């Protein structure tokens, strides 16, 4: 779980500080965790340690309350590398990857350990049509189902 999909191209020339802060999340293959969430961010802090704090939220329309979820993330091999551990509960399933960025890290797409965990995220909690197409690209070529795309309600969708 803490390997990445066999195949994927991991980001080999991560710089982690650019990557922290606040991530709308765009778009998820869904799981029971997230589902039915909106307006779900990632908050990303770097630790002395050297792995990140990673906080999660999203909002229940229905019932109207927060699901607030705390961990860690870990580099499996040199920070260079976007190959990450993290634990196995809510919406962290053993493994995280950063499988592509745009030089100015406002764009990610981010999968698990298969290919049944896939994200969009933005650091703007919408993003162009065009930004949209080029990341579903990417997703396919990787060999991912784009089909299974849940897009999350936020601010300006």
């Amino acid at each position: 779980s803490s390997t990445p999909p066999r195949g994927v191209t991991v980001v080999n020339n991560f710089d982690c500080k650019r990557y922290l802060g606040t991530w709308y999340e765009i778009a998820r293959f869904d799981h029971r965790a997230e589902r039915g969430l909106e307006k779900v961010t990632a908050t990303y802090s770097l630790r002395d340690d050297g792995g990140l704090n990673v906080i999660f939220k999203g909002y229940n329309p229905d019932r109207g309350m927060w699901q607030q979820y705390v961990g860690k993330a870990y580099f499996t091999g040199a920070p260079t590398r976007a190959a990450l551990k993290v634990a196995f509960f809510g919406p962290f399933y053993g493994g995280y990857n950063v499988i592509a960025l745009d030089r100015e890290y406002r764009h990610a797409l981010v999968c698990g350990p298969d290919r049944d965990y896939l994200w969009i995220n933005s650091r703007t909690p919408t993003i162009s049509d065009e930004v949209k197409q080029e990341m579903l690209a990417v997703a396919t070529r990787e060999g991912f189902d784009v089909s299974k795309f849940i897009w999350v309600q936020q601010p300006g969708s």
